[PDB]
């Protein structure tokens, strides 16, 4: 077979000339030559079987990447697997191989004005292919945009996606554990279980202003510290925005604060262009009712040289509901994980 790094690896003939990339948790990625269409790829191998929230995650990122098509998502290549469901142990998703990602780029790299402009561009056309769909991404972050030597960016990492419920979205106070703690949306800490389209723009809000400064915007050192940092830079809800929360609890716990000012955005980014900074107070929002929407956000004045409706394709095929899968014993969720990758067969 082939070895990586002290971990079998087995995607040959097809896929050859193995270099390590990095590893997750049950998951590690490799590059790999394709001897069909003669162009390295990339292939993640994934081991999901034993736990069946691991099951669920890789159900939900197959099932999803397999019915959506656009340029600003990536998409799945190959499905590498046993022939039998008893011979199963192992998943490999081969997907194209991309030169880096944002959060590695942001680390060292100062972005033009133009690359921001072309980068939330991308990032927005492929988030309304995804809301049209009715899927929310919920973990929109620098580390899931790839991008290529022409700087072409594709969204990844849908296994926490879920189909959007804005009518069960209402929950109790320090709840929800949704997204990347940095790229929480205030409304996950107070009220929200995460199941509304605002979440992924309140993220798109945090990447943009990473992208202006190279710099977490709200830096939140632990779960419980993530609201202080929202709050110091928006400053105190308005009255109106604190009549939209109902729940007693987390009403009371902003009325507890003391008064704080909003630390204006020019302040904060005094070399940005003043159309971004528009856009990023937009979508930067707490009020998740009055926060921009993915159609408006793309046209806003900031984005007009890339602005073209008719090239901002929608989705042929939206999800209905969300699969009955939290309580699918692992058992059941390996027959659908391997119905599911027969096509590549
Ligand atoms: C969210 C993508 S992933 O982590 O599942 N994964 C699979 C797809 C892919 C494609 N190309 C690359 N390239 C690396 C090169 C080194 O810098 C980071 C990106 N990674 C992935 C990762």
């Amino acid at each position: 077979p082939e070895m990586v790094r002290g971990q079998v690896f087995d995607v040959g003939p097809r896929y050859t000339n193995l270099s390590y990339i990095g590893e997750g948790a049950y998951g590690m990625v490799c590059s790999a030559y394709d001897n069909l269409n003669k162009v390295r790829v990339a292939i993640k191998k994934i081991s999901p079987f034993e736990h069946q929230t691991y099951c669920q995650r890789t159900l939900r990122e197959i099932k999803i990447l397999l019915r959506f098509r656009h340029e600003n998502i990536i998409g799945i290549n190959d499905i590498i697997r046993a022939p039998t469901i008893e011979q199963m142990k192992d998943v490999y998703i081969v997907q194209d191989l991309m030169e880096t990602d944002l959060y590695k780029l942001l680390k060292t790299q100062h972005l033009s004005n133009d690359h921001i402009c072309y980068f939330l561009y991308q990032i927005l056309r492929g988030l309304k292919y995804i809301h049209s769909a009715n899927v929310l991404h919920r973990d929109l972050k620098p580390s899931n945009l790839l991008l290529n030597t022409t700087c072409d960016l594709k969204i990844c990492d849908f296994g926490l996606a879920r189909v959007a419920d804005p009518d069960h979205d209402h929950t109790g106070f320090l709840t929800e554990y949704v997204a990347t703690r940095w790229y929480r949306a205030p409304e996950i800490m107070l009220n929200s279980k995460g199941y509304t389209k605002s979440i992924d723009i309140w993220s798109v809000g945090c990447i943009l202003a990473e992208m202006l400064s190279n710099r977490p915007i709200f830096p939140g050192k632990h779960y419980l510290d993530q609201l202080n940092h929202i709050l110091g830079i928006l400053g105190s809800p308005s009255q109106e925005d604190l009549n939209c929360i109902i729940n007693l609890k987390a009403r009371n716990y902003l009325l507890s604060l003391p008064h704080k000012n909003k630390v204006p955005w020019n302040r904060l980014f005094p070399n940005a262009d003043s159309k971004a900074l528009d856009l990023l107070d937009k979508m930067l929002t707490f009020n998740p009712h009055k926060r921009i929407e993915v159609e408006q956000a793309l046209a806003h004045p900031y984005l007009e040289q890339y602005y073209d409706p008719s090239d901002e394709p929608i989705a042929e095929a939206p999800f209905k509901f969300d699969m009955e899968l939290d309580d699918l014993p692992k058992e059941k969720l390996k027959e659908l994980i391997f119905e599911e990758t027969a096509r590549f067969q």
